[PDB]
């Protein structure tokens, strides 16, 4: 009555042994329950010959990704290996050859994505990937970022003390510059906008700034004016275009995305339409990252025997930019500088000063069509930085 | 080339349906070789005006015309009641047809006849609602602010600094509270969600009447206030623990602490957050809107015409309160001191002036309300709101 589902794993970290101890497990389960006995064939790694764990040995390894590609028994090929090149190549070529793709690469962006997905459909084989009407999406999506953006706010400390403690804490890395310098969020913004908007941006097309130049005062300033300061993915999708970035960004304190404290991330989803949305959690792990990938492995499983977008334009049944302006080296008093943006500035909703350092303003200014920073350096104030301004 | 519906009902959920059938048709057809044709449409009245506005499907108002239809695979009800549409979609289910219901007044008594009955007769149940599409486990706890009217009026009391009377005017001015308002402000509505919710969280079944069920009618700015100088909001909490085989669920007025993401949710805004382990999570939204539920009905339509027609295992509680005591004598060290003697043993206490001859106490870590105790000690308790989000 049963039947084998014959798989492969491309990889073996704590993804990979997630996903074997999590089968192992649930074999059993799987087998009695849905009559599919899942047997892991092959586990490519790069080095067999190292010492693991007694449970691995069980499991024929290899270092040759062809064996597995060109093993004509294999159903479903799950990758936890990594990298672009050469792991893409490998699923294009496993597609190709009629098997089913569940991968948690998190190296894959959207450019990949689509790739792997026209292929598979081509095909006839899913590709499941563990990573409407929407406008706009912002999102707190690095938990580092985030937790030290906390720490400086809460316990008023330096963006450097505060990424020492992450440290220690174990949430950075001893090379964190993944993390603060907005890397890791551009690309979920990427991955974001991918399926927010069913569009291909490239990593680059993300204007990206980090969290490293964000100082105290920023943190002390912006909450005197209303606004908490956090480091946002954003995606806006516009006549046709995406406007993708990553950057600090104040936010007003009773927006939702102004709670988001420590390692928690959030997405704030807005649409056309429909109130708005936010999801909220901690980045997911080893262990939720595998239970996700065999979960989307029993799916496919009872895939044994689209990308279509339903559209919901029977909705006839019924943009500007704020900023936070930091200027050096004033010159006179807080009301001639506040009186000074009065005269200079093209119209806007509203404008706020605020003392920030020793001949130092900061100016909040909602209601732009575009950032008055050309503008005031062109009238004589040393801009030290701009923030965009968020919520409302 | 084909799957004959029927729908049960012709509201905006309905229509919406219906619209998004018609738009998607060309699209559900050459890229699913299906063609989905909407036979029957049972409504209480034909000769009621809609929208549609004027349509060319076939209106009803027998539904054992429906039923008796064996032409028919899915049965898509949109129609709301429990009698008799519940035993409605038990014939449905009974003669081997699919059901798609979004009815909101479906509890978990109803959802497991039917699931069940489905089950029984090889057919699928989809189960669509409601806000915060509520699938759309290792759960031992769920917080939501569930009713928007109720969330809307203390959140204008809190801004605006209003009696929750005046707040109630205002929200039947502006829409968002109906002239009987009962059913929100009684907590009702939340406690419905509350009985789902810890049906789909915990798979178990609870009654409407076993959730622990306050209003918000007698919470005052000053408990407002007071609860904001002590750290907290208030919010009507619809709330479901699952401990040793037993769900309690509750929905109240609850302090919560102002860090906690539930604290920021105001207006018509709704949210569940949910604890389990792992960190915890939650959903933001308003209630689904018509077209959001039309959309996942459809979703759902295509779901199961596509496939026409189980938990893995990863194995490798005291309680707050807010007390509003009168007629005290005395000053607030001397209240402070005497609770200090009276209640049991507990983490911490905090007093506050409430009111004249009035004090309030936020109490951590006791096992039950010491409503009871306060007052065999010869105390007049006003009233105890629980206290969520401590740590």
């Amino acid at each position: 009555h049963m039947k084998k589902l014959n798989i492969a794993l491309l990889g073996l970290g704590t993804v990979g042994s997630g996903v074997v101890k999590i089968i192992e497990e649930n074999r059993q389960q799987i087998q009695d329950t849905l009559n599919k006995d899942i047997v892991i064939k092959h586990i490519l790694v790069r080095d067999k010959s190292k010492k693991r764990p007694l449970n691995i040995s069980q499991y024929h390894l290899t270092e040759d990704v062809n064996e597995i590609l060109n093993d004509d028994s294999l159903d479903i090929i799950v990758e936890v290996m990594g990298g672009i090149e050469p792991t893409v190549d490998w699923l294009r070529t496993a597609l190709k050859n009629k098997k089913h793709v569940i991968t948690a690469n998190k190296d894959l962006l959207a450019v990949h994505l689509k790739l792997l997905e026209d292929l598979a459909e081509e095909n006839g084989v899913a590709l499941k990937f563990e990573a409407n009407n929407i406008s706009k999406f912002m999102g707190i999506l690095n938990g580092t970022s985030n937790f030290i953006l906390s720490k400086m706010t809460k316990e008023q400390t330096t963006f450097e003390e505060a990424l020492d403690e992450a440290k220690r804490l174990g949430f950075a890395e001893a090379d964190p510059t993944d993390d603060v310098e907005g890397v890791d969020a551009a690309r979920k913004v990427v991955i974001t906008s991918y399926l927010s908007f069913n569009q291909v941006i490239k990593l680059n097309d993300v204007k990206r700034r980090g969290i490293s130049g964000v100082t105290l005062t920023d943190i002390n300033v912006a909450d005197q004016l209303g606004y908490k300061i956090k480091l946002i993915g954003k995606g806006i999708y516009e006549n046709g275009k995406v406007n993708a970035s990553v950057e600090p960004t104040l936010i007003d304190k009773k927006h939702q995305l102004a709670a988001v404290e420590d390692e928690y991330n959030a997405i704030y989803v807005i649409g056309d339409a429909v109130g708005d949305t936010m999801f909220y959690g901690k980045g997911a792990g080893s262990l939720a990252t595998g239970s996700a990938v065999v979960s989307d492995l029993l799916n496919v499983a009872l895939f044994f025997e689209p990308p279509h977008f339903e559209l919901k334009t029977d909705k006839t049944r019924e943009e500007k930019s704020n900023f936070f302006v930091v200027v050096n080296h004033v010159k006179g008093s807080i009301e001639n500088f506040e009186n000074e943006l009065k005269a200079i500035l093209p119209f806007h909703r509203s404008l706020r000063v605020a003392n920030y350092d020793n001949q130092s303003y900061a100016a909040v200014i909602v209601g732009l069509e575009s950032s008055p920073e050309e503008l005031i350096t062109k009238h004589g104030y040393e801009v030290d930085k701009v923030y965009p301004v968020e919520g409302v």
